[PDB]
Protein backbone atom coordinates (compact mmCIF):
# COMPACT_ATOMS: atom_id res chain seq x y z
CA UNK A 1 0.00 0.00 0.00
CA UNK A 2 1.39 3.47 0.98
CA UNK A 3 5.12 3.94 0.28
CA UNK A 4 7.56 6.56 1.55
CA UNK A 5 7.12 9.87 -0.21
CA UNK A 6 9.03 10.20 -3.46
CA UNK A 7 11.31 13.05 -2.33
CA UNK A 8 14.92 13.01 -3.59
CA UNK A 9 17.37 13.29 -0.70
CA UNK A 10 20.18 15.85 -0.69
CA UNK A 11 22.81 13.39 -1.98
CA UNK A 12 20.62 12.31 -4.89
CA UNK A 13 19.77 15.88 -5.90
CA UNK A 14 23.50 16.77 -5.84
CA UNK A 15 24.32 13.78 -8.01
CA UNK A 16 21.52 14.58 -10.50
CA UNK A 17 22.53 18.24 -11.01
CA UNK A 18 26.26 17.38 -11.09
CA UNK A 19 25.55 14.81 -13.77
CA UNK A 20 23.66 17.45 -15.76
CA UNK A 21 26.38 20.08 -15.37
CA UNK A 22 29.13 17.64 -16.41
CA UNK A 23 27.11 16.52 -19.44
CA UNK A 24 26.52 20.14 -20.51
CA UNK A 25 29.83 21.86 -19.72
CA UNK A 26 32.37 19.30 -18.55
CA UNK A 27 33.98 18.40 -15.21
CA UNK A 28 36.52 21.26 -15.27
CA UNK A 29 33.74 23.78 -15.96
CA UNK A 30 31.49 23.37 -12.92
CA UNK A 31 32.02 23.91 -9.20
CA UNK A 32 30.30 22.97 -5.94
CA UNK A 33 29.09 26.59 -5.80
CA UNK A 34 27.28 26.09 -9.13
CA UNK A 35 25.41 23.13 -7.60
CA UNK A 36 24.57 24.99 -4.39
CA UNK A 37 23.14 27.90 -6.37
CA UNK A 38 21.19 25.60 -8.73
CA UNK A 39 19.30 23.67 -6.02
CA UNK A 40 19.51 26.23 -3.20
CA UNK A 41 21.55 24.29 -0.59
CA UNK A 42 24.68 25.40 1.32
CA UNK A 43 28.01 24.72 -0.46
CA UNK A 44 28.99 23.18 2.88
CA UNK A 45 26.22 20.52 2.48
CA UNK A 46 27.91 19.41 -0.78
CA UNK A 47 31.35 19.05 0.90
CA UNK A 48 29.53 17.07 3.58
CA UNK A 49 28.60 14.22 1.22
CA UNK A 50 31.55 14.77 -1.15
CA UNK A 51 34.61 16.14 0.69
CA UNK A 52 36.45 16.74 -2.58
CA UNK A 53 35.29 17.40 -6.12
CA UNK A 54 36.99 14.06 -6.94
CA UNK A 55 34.60 12.21 -4.61
CA UNK A 56 31.63 13.67 -6.47
CA UNK A 57 33.16 12.86 -9.87
CA UNK A 58 33.65 9.18 -8.90
CA UNK A 59 30.15 8.92 -7.47
CA UNK A 60 28.47 10.60 -10.51
CA UNK A 61 30.15 8.25 -13.02
CA UNK A 62 29.46 5.20 -10.85
CA UNK A 63 25.75 6.11 -10.53
CA UNK A 64 25.43 6.88 -14.24
CA UNK A 65 27.07 3.56 -15.20
CA UNK A 66 24.65 1.68 -12.94
CA UNK A 67 21.71 3.46 -14.59
CA UNK A 68 22.98 2.66 -18.10
CA UNK A 69 23.65 -0.97 -17.08
CA UNK A 70 19.95 -1.32 -16.08
CA UNK A 71 18.73 0.30 -19.31
CA UNK A 72 20.91 -2.04 -21.40
CA UNK A 73 19.93 -5.11 -19.39
CA UNK A 74 16.26 -4.34 -20.14
CA UNK A 75 16.99 -4.15 -23.88
CA UNK A 76 19.07 -7.34 -24.10
CA UNK A 77 16.60 -9.30 -22.00
CA UNK A 78 13.73 -8.30 -24.30
CA UNK A 79 13.17 -11.53 -26.25
CA UNK A 80 11.03 -9.84 -28.95
CA UNK A 81 13.93 -7.70 -30.23
CA UNK A 82 16.36 -8.83 -32.92
CA UNK A 83 20.08 -8.13 -32.30
CA UNK A 84 19.85 -5.24 -34.75
CA UNK A 85 16.83 -3.85 -32.92
CA UNK A 86 18.76 -4.06 -29.60
CA UNK A 87 21.56 -1.93 -31.08
CA UNK A 88 18.96 0.52 -32.50
CA UNK A 89 17.28 0.80 -29.07
CA UNK A 90 20.67 1.25 -27.41
CA UNK A 91 21.20 4.34 -29.57
CA UNK A 92 17.65 5.58 -28.75
CA UNK A 93 18.46 5.13 -25.03
CA UNK A 94 21.69 7.18 -25.45
CA UNK A 95 19.74 9.90 -27.33
CA UNK A 96 17.29 10.14 -24.41
CA UNK A 97 20.15 10.72 -21.96
CA UNK A 98 22.17 13.08 -24.19
CA UNK A 99 21.03 15.10 -27.21
CA UNK A 100 17.33 14.94 -26.32
CA UNK A 101 17.97 16.10 -22.71
CA UNK A 102 18.87 19.79 -23.05
CA UNK A 103 21.51 19.11 -25.74
CA UNK A 104 23.74 17.12 -23.37
CA UNK A 105 26.85 15.17 -24.29
CA UNK A 106 27.45 11.59 -23.15
CA UNK A 107 28.79 11.64 -19.57
CA UNK A 108 31.39 9.07 -20.58
CA UNK A 109 32.41 11.12 -23.61
CA UNK A 110 32.84 14.21 -21.46
CA UNK A 111 35.13 12.43 -19.00
CA UNK A 112 37.02 10.85 -21.93
CA UNK A 113 37.73 14.33 -23.34
CA UNK A 114 38.96 15.57 -19.92
CA UNK A 115 40.79 12.29 -19.12
CA UNK A 116 44.37 13.53 -18.72
CA UNK A 117 43.24 16.26 -16.29
CA UNK A 118 41.31 13.82 -14.05
CA UNK A 119 42.34 12.08 -10.86
CA UNK A 120 43.07 8.38 -11.44
CA UNK A 121 39.95 7.31 -9.48
CA UNK A 122 37.76 9.10 -12.02
CA UNK A 123 39.81 7.86 -14.98
CA UNK A 124 39.26 4.28 -13.80
CA UNK A 125 35.47 4.79 -13.44
CA UNK A 126 35.31 6.31 -16.93
CA UNK A 127 37.14 3.29 -18.38
CA UNK A 128 34.65 1.03 -16.57
CA UNK A 129 31.76 2.84 -18.32
CA UNK A 130 33.17 2.21 -21.79
CA UNK A 131 34.18 -1.38 -20.96
CA UNK A 132 30.56 -2.06 -19.92
CA UNK A 133 29.14 -0.54 -23.12
CA UNK A 134 31.63 -2.33 -25.39
CA UNK A 135 31.08 -5.70 -23.66
CA UNK A 136 27.27 -5.27 -23.96
CA UNK A 137 27.52 -4.38 -27.68
CA UNK A 138 29.96 -7.27 -28.40
CA UNK A 139 27.64 -9.73 -26.64
CA UNK A 140 24.55 -8.61 -28.58
CA UNK A 141 26.53 -8.86 -31.83
CA UNK A 142 27.74 -12.37 -30.98
CA UNK A 143 24.06 -13.40 -30.66
CA UNK A 144 23.71 -12.13 -34.22
CA UNK A 145 26.28 -14.73 -35.35
CA UNK A 146 29.28 -12.41 -35.64
CA UNK A 147 32.55 -14.04 -34.57
CA UNK A 148 34.38 -12.69 -31.49
CA UNK A 149 36.84 -10.54 -33.44
CA UNK A 150 34.25 -8.94 -35.74
CA UNK A 151 31.90 -8.33 -32.79
CA UNK A 152 34.59 -6.47 -30.84
CA UNK A 153 35.64 -4.43 -33.91
CA UNK A 154 32.04 -3.47 -34.72
CA UNK A 155 31.22 -2.77 -31.07
CA UNK A 156 34.16 -0.31 -31.04
CA UNK A 157 33.11 1.34 -34.32
CA UNK A 158 29.61 1.79 -33.04
CA UNK A 159 30.60 3.45 -29.75
CA UNK A 160 33.19 5.61 -31.55
CA UNK A 161 30.53 6.77 -33.99
CA UNK A 162 28.00 7.40 -31.22
CA UNK A 163 30.51 9.52 -29.26
CA UNK A 164 31.76 11.49 -32.27
CA UNK A 165 28.23 11.93 -33.68
CA UNK A 166 26.94 13.33 -30.38
CA UNK A 167 29.99 15.57 -30.03
CA UNK A 168 29.39 17.22 -33.39
CA UNK A 169 25.55 17.16 -33.47
CA UNK A 170 25.25 19.23 -30.32
CA UNK A 171 27.34 22.10 -31.69
CA UNK A 172 24.96 22.89 -34.54
CA UNK A 173 21.65 21.22 -33.74
CA UNK A 174 22.54 19.25 -36.81
CA UNK A 175 20.57 16.01 -36.45
CA UNK A 176 22.24 14.63 -39.58
CA UNK A 177 25.32 13.69 -37.50
CA UNK A 178 23.04 11.44 -35.41
CA UNK A 179 21.20 10.13 -38.48
CA UNK A 180 24.63 9.02 -39.72
CA UNK A 181 25.09 6.84 -36.65
CA UNK A 182 21.72 5.21 -37.28
CA UNK A 183 22.54 4.80 -41.00
CA UNK A 184 25.80 3.02 -40.10
CA UNK A 185 23.92 0.66 -37.77
CA UNK A 186 21.17 -0.05 -40.31
CA UNK A 187 23.57 -0.62 -43.21
CA UNK A 188 26.22 -2.64 -41.32
CA UNK A 189 24.22 -4.98 -39.02
CA UNK A 190 22.32 -8.06 -40.31
CA UNK B 1 73.00 34.14 -44.83
CA UNK B 2 69.35 33.66 -43.80
CA UNK B 3 67.98 34.56 -40.40
CA UNK B 4 68.37 31.89 -37.79
CA UNK B 5 65.56 29.41 -37.21
CA UNK B 6 64.56 30.57 -33.68
CA UNK B 7 60.88 30.39 -32.76
CA UNK B 8 59.69 33.77 -31.48
CA UNK B 9 57.85 34.23 -28.18
CA UNK B 10 54.40 34.29 -29.80
CA UNK B 11 55.10 31.12 -31.83
CA UNK B 12 56.28 29.16 -28.78
CA UNK B 13 53.26 30.30 -26.72
CA UNK B 14 50.88 29.11 -29.47
CA UNK B 15 52.74 25.75 -29.80
CA UNK B 16 52.69 24.98 -26.11
CA UNK B 17 49.08 26.15 -25.75
CA UNK B 18 48.04 23.90 -28.63
CA UNK B 19 49.75 20.93 -26.92
CA UNK B 20 48.21 21.67 -23.51
CA UNK B 21 44.71 21.96 -25.03
CA UNK B 22 45.12 18.74 -27.04
CA UNK B 23 46.34 16.85 -23.95
CA UNK B 24 44.11 18.26 -21.15
CA UNK B 25 41.52 20.67 -22.67
CA UNK B 26 41.02 24.43 -22.67
CA UNK B 27 39.55 24.58 -19.16
CA UNK B 28 42.46 22.59 -17.69
CA UNK B 29 45.36 24.91 -18.54
CA UNK B 30 46.26 28.48 -17.48
CA UNK B 31 48.79 31.08 -18.64
CA UNK B 32 50.84 30.10 -15.54
CA UNK B 33 51.13 26.59 -17.03
CA UNK B 34 52.54 28.11 -20.23
CA UNK B 35 54.92 30.34 -18.28
CA UNK B 36 56.27 27.38 -16.32
CA UNK B 37 56.56 25.20 -19.44
CA UNK B 38 58.70 27.56 -21.52
CA UNK B 39 60.18 29.78 -18.75
CA UNK B 40 58.72 33.15 -19.73
CA UNK B 41 56.87 35.70 -17.61
CA UNK B 42 53.07 35.56 -17.60
CA UNK B 43 53.18 39.30 -18.45
CA UNK B 44 54.85 38.32 -21.75
CA UNK B 45 51.93 36.03 -22.56
CA UNK B 46 49.38 38.78 -21.86
CA UNK B 47 51.44 41.07 -24.14
CA UNK B 48 50.50 38.85 -27.11
CA UNK B 49 47.18 37.57 -25.78
CA UNK B 50 45.50 39.96 -23.34
CA UNK B 51 42.90 37.36 -22.28
CA UNK B 52 42.84 33.57 -22.36
CA UNK B 53 40.02 33.80 -24.91
CA UNK B 54 42.41 35.70 -27.25
CA UNK B 55 44.86 32.77 -27.01
CA UNK B 56 42.06 30.22 -27.58
CA UNK B 57 40.92 31.99 -30.76
CA UNK B 58 44.50 32.36 -32.05
CA UNK B 59 45.35 28.67 -31.34
CA UNK B 60 42.33 27.32 -33.19
CA UNK B 61 42.85 29.72 -36.11
CA UNK B 62 46.52 28.71 -36.36
CA UNK B 63 45.80 24.99 -36.01
CA UNK B 64 43.10 25.25 -38.71
CA UNK B 65 45.53 26.92 -41.13
CA UNK B 66 48.04 24.10 -40.51
CA UNK B 67 45.37 21.46 -41.23
CA UNK B 68 44.20 23.36 -44.34
CA UNK B 69 47.76 23.29 -45.79
CA UNK B 70 47.99 19.55 -45.11
CA UNK B 71 44.67 18.90 -46.80
CA UNK B 72 45.75 20.98 -49.81
CA UNK B 73 48.93 18.93 -50.25
CA UNK B 74 46.81 15.75 -50.21
CA UNK B 75 44.23 16.90 -52.73
CA UNK B 76 46.83 18.37 -55.12
CA UNK B 77 48.58 14.96 -55.08
CA UNK B 78 47.51 13.37 -58.40
CA UNK B 79 48.90 9.88 -57.55
CA UNK B 80 46.22 9.50 -54.84
CA UNK B 81 42.75 8.13 -55.62
CA UNK B 82 39.82 9.64 -53.70
CA UNK B 83 39.93 6.78 -51.20
CA UNK B 84 43.72 7.16 -50.78
CA UNK B 85 43.25 10.91 -50.08
CA UNK B 86 40.88 10.06 -47.24
CA UNK B 87 43.28 7.40 -45.90
CA UNK B 88 46.13 9.95 -45.98
CA UNK B 89 43.89 12.49 -44.26
CA UNK B 90 43.39 10.12 -41.32
CA UNK B 91 47.19 9.44 -41.31
CA UNK B 92 47.75 13.24 -41.08
CA UNK B 93 45.32 13.44 -38.15
CA UNK B 94 47.10 10.56 -36.40
CA UNK B 95 50.41 12.46 -36.74
CA UNK B 96 48.91 15.50 -34.96
CA UNK B 97 46.96 13.53 -32.33
CA UNK B 98 47.43 9.92 -31.10
CA UNK B 99 51.02 9.69 -32.36
CA UNK B 100 52.04 13.02 -30.74
CA UNK B 101 52.14 12.16 -27.03
CA UNK B 102 48.61 10.67 -27.05
CA UNK B 103 46.88 13.95 -27.92
CA UNK B 104 43.23 14.40 -28.80
CA UNK B 105 42.07 16.40 -31.84
CA UNK B 106 42.17 20.13 -30.98
CA UNK B 107 38.76 20.52 -32.59
CA UNK B 108 37.33 17.57 -30.68
CA UNK B 109 38.61 19.06 -27.42
CA UNK B 110 36.90 22.41 -28.08
CA UNK B 111 33.74 20.57 -29.21
CA UNK B 112 33.55 18.73 -25.86
CA UNK B 113 33.98 22.05 -23.98
CA UNK B 114 31.72 24.08 -26.31
CA UNK B 115 28.97 25.18 -23.91
CA UNK B 116 31.56 26.59 -21.52
CA UNK B 117 33.38 28.64 -24.19
CA UNK B 118 33.15 32.23 -25.27
CA UNK B 119 31.27 32.69 -28.52
CA UNK B 120 34.47 33.73 -30.36
CA UNK B 121 35.99 30.33 -29.63
CA UNK B 122 32.76 28.47 -30.44
CA UNK B 123 32.78 30.08 -33.86
CA UNK B 124 36.44 29.17 -34.49
CA UNK B 125 35.79 25.57 -33.49
CA UNK B 126 32.85 25.42 -35.96
CA UNK B 127 35.10 26.82 -38.69
CA UNK B 128 37.59 24.02 -38.07
CA UNK B 129 34.97 21.31 -38.61
CA UNK B 130 33.40 23.12 -41.56
CA UNK B 131 36.79 23.12 -43.29
CA UNK B 132 37.25 19.39 -42.71
CA UNK B 133 33.71 18.39 -43.65
CA UNK B 134 33.82 20.51 -46.82
CA UNK B 135 37.20 19.03 -47.81
CA UNK B 136 35.99 15.44 -47.30
CA UNK B 137 32.74 16.20 -49.14
CA UNK B 138 34.80 17.54 -52.07
CA UNK B 139 37.05 14.49 -52.28
CA UNK B 140 33.96 12.24 -52.26
CA UNK B 141 32.31 14.29 -55.01
CA UNK B 142 35.40 13.65 -57.20
CA UNK B 143 34.61 9.93 -56.70
CA UNK B 144 31.03 10.30 -58.05
CA UNK B 145 29.03 10.78 -54.82
CA UNK B 146 26.06 13.18 -55.12
CA UNK B 147 25.70 16.20 -52.80
CA UNK B 148 23.55 14.65 -50.05
CA UNK B 149 25.53 11.36 -49.93
CA UNK B 150 28.91 13.21 -50.01
CA UNK B 151 27.80 15.34 -47.07
CA UNK B 152 26.36 12.39 -45.12
CA UNK B 153 29.48 10.27 -45.59
CA UNK B 154 31.84 13.18 -44.75
CA UNK B 155 29.95 13.67 -41.50
CA UNK B 156 30.17 9.95 -40.71
CA UNK B 157 33.91 9.93 -41.37
CA UNK B 158 34.71 12.91 -39.09
CA UNK B 159 32.28 11.62 -36.44
CA UNK B 160 34.12 8.27 -36.46
CA UNK B 161 37.54 9.95 -36.50
CA UNK B 162 36.67 12.08 -33.47
CA UNK B 163 35.14 9.22 -31.52
CA UNK B 164 37.95 6.78 -32.42
CA UNK B 165 40.62 9.21 -31.29
CA UNK B 166 38.69 9.97 -28.10
CA UNK B 167 38.55 6.34 -27.02
CA UNK B 168 41.91 5.07 -28.39
CA UNK B 169 43.82 7.52 -26.14
CA UNK B 170 42.22 6.23 -22.91
CA UNK B 171 44.23 3.04 -22.72
CA UNK B 172 46.24 2.76 -25.94
CA UNK B 173 43.67 0.53 -27.74
CA UNK B 174 44.76 0.81 -31.40
CA UNK B 175 41.76 -1.11 -32.60
CA UNK B 176 39.57 2.00 -32.13
CA UNK B 177 41.73 3.66 -34.78
CA UNK B 178 41.87 0.53 -36.96
CA UNK B 179 38.04 0.75 -37.00
CA UNK B 180 38.22 4.18 -38.56
CA UNK B 181 40.48 2.90 -41.36
CA UNK B 182 38.33 -0.24 -41.80
CA UNK B 183 35.26 1.99 -42.27
CA UNK B 184 37.08 4.17 -44.84
CA UNK B 185 38.38 1.07 -46.65
CA UNK B 186 35.08 -0.84 -46.62
CA UNK B 187 32.76 2.09 -47.45
CA UNK B 188 34.58 4.14 -50.12
CA UNK B 189 34.79 2.61 -53.60
NA1 LIG C 1 36.36 18.47 -22.41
Amino acid sequence: NAMPMNISNTKERILAVAEALIQKDGYNAFSFKDIATAINIKTASIHYHFPSKEDLGVAVISWHTDKIAAVLSDISNNSSLSAKEKIQKFFDAILTLTYNSENKMCLGGMFASDFQSLPVSIQNQAKKFFELIIEWLKGVLETNGYDNESSLSLAKQIISLVEGGLLLARLYGDETFLEGVRHFIDQTIK
